[PDB]
């Protein structure tokens, strides 16, 4: 599963030591990014595989595979990295 | 059926080995791409014919032909390729 | 009837051999196109007179003339050509 | 009455020989056009006085003058010229 | 009362000879205009003091001063000049 | 209290001699302004400390301090200076 | 916790000496900023760690950690620094 431009695939108290009154997870896959409006180049994402991130699930598309639960979410949903 | 600029024609548990609690399908046709705002060049899509993709059916335009079910959906709908 | 910049005049199971659960039709007229944002040039449409196209009728303006039914739709509405 | 940048003043089955299930009318006045976002130049409108056009009445501002009924509508509303 | 960039101060059948089924009035003050997005220069308004204009009252901010009723309305509201 | 880029801090019949059927007030603090979309420079605001201004309270964020009632509103809200 | 591009992590009458009829707090972390639309560079934020700011909680994402309450809110939410 290769997220298309812009999306990132995230593998779904929190195991990090944080209480969330917004899930936490590990970036497993990342895409190319949104091309410039000019199409000259693509803007890169500031998250990379293995990054443990905090995101919201809005617009998320959950999909399960061999025991793991994955989420294909847009980069706009990743709020922070711990 | 030749999708016009930006649209891709997709042919509609999953045969890939994935559980989708969003459909999966095969990219059958692809268009030119949205022109730059400047009209200089068109932005290329990151899916090609034969690609097996995961997309959402929103705004989709289903059309049946000789027993097959097709969907003309915008590129913004394709989330990932497996 | 001359579609102003960007619009295209379309003449309204399908005679093509396609089942549409989106209408199909024949492009009878086409406009100049959206000027670039800078106003330098116009972007051209990828459809021309006689093309048989598949489109959605959203925002369409139906108008009848000498027994034929016509639709002035924006280029954003034409999804494919057969 | 001089339509300010972008608007055109239109003078309101149709007298042209068309059935509209969108009114038809004669372009009586036209404005300069929208300035470039950069304000370098203004974008010209593809309609001129005397043009007989088909448009929609949305956001239109009807005003009556010496027995004639006029409409100050934005350029975006003129769909085609006959 | 000096309209800040873009706004124009207008002083509120019509005395001009027009019937409005959109009020008419006299431009009493005009502002600098919107800066370009680049900030290089401001885009000028096409109304000047003394201009008698037709506008809509949407988003207007009526204020009364020494018996006169005034309106601070955005230039986007002034439709034409008579 | 220093209004961040673009906001201005205003200090809340009117004492100017105007009737407002929109409050009037004094500009106590002003921010740097919105960076160009390019980030090259920031766009300056056309009001300055001491300016007595007429604005709308929409989106305003009222805060009191030592008996005085203040408002942090975006420049888009300041309509004119008297 | 590292706010991704544009967000800033804030640490939640007010201890400053202000009455808020909008919370106040201390900027604990700051993100790179939004890339330019062109992606050339990122626009910098006008708040830095330690800044005590006044913001609104809209769209905020509250998260507690070792007894402290934090908020990951977008820069658009920071209204002023005291």
């Amino acid at each position: 599963i290769k997220p298309l431009e812009d999306k990132i695939l995230v593998q779904a108290t929190t195991a990090s030591g944080l209480v969330i009154p917004p899930q936490e997870g590990t970036v497993v896959a990342v895409g190319p990014g949104r091309w410039d409006e000019d199409g000259e180049k693509r803007i890169p994402l500031d998250v990379a595989e293995g990054d443990t991130v905090i995101y919201s699930k809005y617009g998320g598309t959950e999909i399960k595979y061999n025991g793991e639960e994955y989420l294909i979410l847009s980069a706009r949903d990743v709020l922070a990295v711990v």
